[PDB]
């Protein structure tokens, strides 16, 4: 329902998960954004300083929400619909260990699925969705958006 | 608890159910605003640009701020007190069928009671209160406030 | 899904709500109970003494489930689907005021719904059925189950 | 509202918290239902084979029945009211430091709360009452039931 | 925390899915038993009538014990701890499209996984466990439970 | 996570609790600001007219966040972590009695505590932080953070 009145749209990371070296988030996030500005008019840029539309953080358990992680596995994050203040940020379980690989949880396509989120988007019941509710690992080189996803973020934003 | 501070308060449809014609809905919110601007100081204003005050939405089970709806029948929506970014905002359930009548569930009457809310008015224990938790329909031409409304409405607005 | 395994079924009303007389209470179960035996090979009985199948109780707000009610209206009651030990117990929430009649919470119609539950039937999108979340008032002399209640309930005992 | 219907009550220690020597948890646990039993004409005894109506349970966090604890700290037990299966089962918060006296979490003192909920007894709006929803350590020796926790336990089982 | 006092234990297959062929679902139940068995002194028994210690139901969204589904993908199923009447009960949510192999979701891995939780196991923090909270297909012939599987397990029911 | 990006921080006291005067509810919350300020380089302001920072208001069960207080005692209040809109806002559960000194609920301790979450600080598991989540009165004249409480707040703000 909700869904962002513009097309310039900032993100900032607000802090980083130990997991993995700041570059390694840097780059797994600006990857993330990219799959759906590719297939939209949307436009995604870092910023380090000011507010953002879409902030990212790390963090376990109880984390200032009201809507607690549950620990290693299970519920990997979690991200608002578009919006103002909270609108759009996302949270990662930071007691998942997260990776730019096939261990742990893959910070990429988690981040993928959780924008899908911040941009609008609700749960499908295509199974090849990335907005599918059940994670499964699959390497960046052959990831991609299921029609599902296209068509439902392009009635949203176009292109 | 929470209030606005100001008379002059803006809402904006972000999106329209596709159960009712465009007009339908815009007239029965406007109503709805009308309802309480009557016993009050406050004025409503619907803008089409901007930052509104209050957002209006349809939406079905989970929709981005992490308090889902139930499907058809039960809970019909949900408004969040005043205050910025996500206060004051009103969801309205699309599972349900919103209607302009007596049939299916009514949006004008159901907009009422949730405006109330968005205005920081909680529920009422008083049977005949439009803010009593419980829905029963009645017709638009016949409805009209409770005493109980009034006085909790105009502790806060005054007039 | 849950579903009895036996035609005899026994109830008890473990206390009596201050808002009706005890007869009152015991007749309003007793006819929300043939509501359903009516179309089923299923029969009732009430027990004073010895463990019920069916546990009637009436509490408000914390009441030992750990599925607290909220107060006067909206949610009305709650019941568990069959099985041993809390299985089909329905609970009314006491913060309501149940009657025989239009005014306050219907005794009657309510349990009709809640023992739908405790037979093993979910909620109805079926805007007649008795199984539908929404609650709204209609005599009891011209109450009926609607189609999608009879089949629902004769799908799991027959007749 | 529920409520047993027997006067003697057996009890059972599922499992033993490694925070304390287990004859510290049996006399604890024994001296709290001593407390209840005082004030009425039910009769509590342990047993260590065979199904007991109150079993006593430590665990933290998800547990077995989708109610999971907090960790250290807040929440620190809970138990469901009178009934059979889960019924009158109590669970104290592993996460708590459980102690004999006055530092981490008395296992007394919480005990009596708890076997209240297990006897049908809910929250206390009366500060002095071990019913009463806000932990505060009192010595043993001085600690006594509030004269709102004796009425309430002898409405329900007299004496 | 709560354990099973015997070793002989009964299931019951409530209802089932129409995803599978009835044998289908009868056998990837059965083999999910076996792997835990495997490694303890438990003996488990399919039964038609009677009393089961485990009964396995299918259902979706709300079905009975206040805890709902949440449609395709998620949360899978979910089970009660050792325990009468509802305890040790697994639920699988119908949602989901169970099957035999790697498409939908494979109801043997988590069959496993929920018998884990029916007879007493938690989740673990071990990736590799069957008890990590996190689906992940793996082939029948290949699975395995983890060394963390075992030690809990067997810290329970020994062998 | 969540953390203010400046040093100047604003609150305001949204509505009074009839509990106590409007000059002891002022006084109790400016020591608890204080106290974190002592120990960083944070600097509040209280300001009665504009947008702050902080809002902090008192309020009973449902109360427009979707995280309803229950009743006197137990939950005391909550807060959201740093962040816009409703970022920060601390609410106080009105059922509660709150006081000055040892009686009800103390709201200079319970502030404290609260201000820690406005600030971005997480629950503790150190029994002498005020991050605690057990509440346990102690004169404000000794009170003091503990060097857990000064790590955390410090590690987020320095000085
Ligand atoms: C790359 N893809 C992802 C990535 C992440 C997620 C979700 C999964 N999840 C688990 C979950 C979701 C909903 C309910 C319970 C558990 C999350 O929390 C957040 O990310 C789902 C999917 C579908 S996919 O195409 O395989
Ligand atoms: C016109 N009036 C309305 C309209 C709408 C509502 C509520 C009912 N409701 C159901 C509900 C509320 C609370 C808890 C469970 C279910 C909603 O969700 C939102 O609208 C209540 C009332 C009382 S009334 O005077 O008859
Ligand atoms: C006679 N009929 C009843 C009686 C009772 C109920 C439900 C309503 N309800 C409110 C509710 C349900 C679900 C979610 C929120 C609120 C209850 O709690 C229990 O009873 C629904 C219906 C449909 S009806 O044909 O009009
Ligand atoms: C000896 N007494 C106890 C012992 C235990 C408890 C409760 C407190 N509690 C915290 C709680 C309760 C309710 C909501 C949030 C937190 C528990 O969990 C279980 O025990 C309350 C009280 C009141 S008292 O007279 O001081
Ligand atoms: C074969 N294995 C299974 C099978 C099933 C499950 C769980 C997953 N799950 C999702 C979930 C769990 C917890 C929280 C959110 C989502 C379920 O619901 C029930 O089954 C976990 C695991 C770990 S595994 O070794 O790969
Ligand atoms: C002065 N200190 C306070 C003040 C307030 C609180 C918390 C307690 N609480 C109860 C609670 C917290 C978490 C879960 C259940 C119950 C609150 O709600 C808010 O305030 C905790 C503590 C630890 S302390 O050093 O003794
Ligand atoms: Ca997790
Ligand atoms: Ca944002
Ligand atoms: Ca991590
Ligand atoms: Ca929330
Ligand atoms: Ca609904
Ligand atoms: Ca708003
Ligand atoms: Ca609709
Ligand atoms: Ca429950
Ligand atoms: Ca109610
Ligand atoms: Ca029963
Ligand atoms: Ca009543
Ligand atoms: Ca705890
Ligand atoms: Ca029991
Ligand atoms: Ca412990
Ligand atoms: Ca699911
Ligand atoms: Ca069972
Ligand atoms: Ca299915
Ligand atoms: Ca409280
Ligand atoms: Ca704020
Ligand atoms: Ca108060
Ligand atoms: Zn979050
Ligand atoms: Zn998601
Ligand atoms: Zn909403
Ligand atoms: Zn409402
Ligand atoms: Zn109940
Ligand atoms: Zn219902
Ligand atoms: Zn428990
Ligand atoms: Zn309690
Ligand atoms: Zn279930
Ligand atoms: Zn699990
Ligand atoms: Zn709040
Ligand atoms: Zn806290």
């Amino acid at each position: 329902g909700p869904v962002w009145r513009k097309h310039y749209i900032t993100y900032r990371i607000n802090n980083y998960t130990p997991d993995m070296n700041r570059e390694d988030v840097d780059y797994a996030i600006r990857k993330a954004f990219q799959v759906w500005s590719n297939v939209t008019p949307l436009k995604f840029s870092k910023i380090n300083t000011g507010m953002a539309d879409i902030l990212v953080v790390f963090a376990r358990g109880a984390h200032g929400d009201f809507h607690a992680f549950d620990g290693k596995g299970g519920i990997l994050a979690h991200a608002f619909g578009p919006g103002s203040g909270i609108g759009g940020d996302a949270h990662f379980d930071e007691d998942e260990f997260w990776t730019t690989h096939s261990g742990g949880t893959n910070l990429f396509l988690t981040a993928v699925h959780e924008i899908g989120h911040s941009l609008g988007l609700g749960h499908s019941s295509d199974p090849k969705a990335v907005m599918f509710p059940t994670y499964k690992y699959v390497d960046i080189n052959t990831f991609r958006l299921s029609a599902d996803d296209i068509r439902g973020i392009q009635s949203l934003y176009g292109d």
